[PDB]
């Protein structure tokens, strides 16, 4: 019984089906009071909400779905006929996200593509995609910079395409910021957001020397 399964149960048991806001408050409630989980949260969500409303996207790409919180967060604001694509490399997470979208009533607005961003991004042409209006980067931080260039070289970015990258300060995406902040092709803006708690997997490598 994974933690992602438990979050889904709590939603299925507490949220008003077909009410995305109710879904979000159920996830925020459970992930603030029972088990912390790596969803953007409501505070960041309110930034995301304003970016979507102020930039009025029609085609959105998400890198990193996890349980679907940020997909529900964005999908619920999109206009009729607007699409959200979300790329997720973990199949267990993708399934959880799919149920989350179904319960929220947003499955018609979203298309989950299972796989790694670096392998799927070059495929988007074969998904009836020309260019993107908005891109939310919240997957592996090691991938913000190469995916951005990949999106450029693939001809997926248009003049005015919005990029929104999470966790640029904590734990940090300093090469990505240095690239877009320093490039003439990107006009950047930073949105501070307080964070009460965040846990990320790290590790230590022991290496015993055995001789030349
Ligand atoms: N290269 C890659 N391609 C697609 N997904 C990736 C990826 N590297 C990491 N991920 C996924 O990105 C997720 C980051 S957590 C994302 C949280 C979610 N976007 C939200 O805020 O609601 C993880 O579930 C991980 O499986
Ligand atoms: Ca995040």
């Amino acid at each position: 019984d994974t933690k992602e399964q438990r979050i889904l149960r709590y939603v299925q048991q507490h949220a008003k089906p077909g009410d995305p806001q109710s879904v979000l408050e159920a996830i925020d409630t459970y992930c603030t009071q029972k088990e912390w989980a790596m969803n953007v949260g409501d505070a960041k969500g309110q930034i995301m909400d304003e970016v979507i409303q102020e930039h009025n996207p029609s085609l959105v790409l998400e890198l990193g779905a996890y349980c679907g919180y940020s997909a529900v967060r964005m999908a619920r604001l999109l206009s009729p006929g607007a699409r959200l694509l979300t790329m997720e490399k973990n199949p267990d997470y993708a399934a959880i996200t799919q149920q989350m979208l179904n319960f929220a009533g947003l499955q018609d607005k979203v298309t989950i593509l299972i796989g790694a961003s670096q392998d799927l991004i070059p495929q988007l042409k074969k998904y009836d995609v020309d260019t993107l209006d908005m891109v939310f980067l919240d997957h592996w931080k090691d991938r913000y910079l190469p995916d951005t260039i990949l999106l450029e070289e693939c001809g997926l970015l248009r003049k005015g395409t919005v990029l929104l990258a999470d966790n640029v300060i904590v734990p940090g995406t300093p090469d990505f910021l240095a690239y877009v902040r320093g490039s003439s092709s990107f006009e950047c803006t930073h949105y501070s957001s307080y964070l009460e708690y965040m846990k990320v997997v790290d590790g230590l490598e022991k290496a015993v020397y055995k001789g030349p």
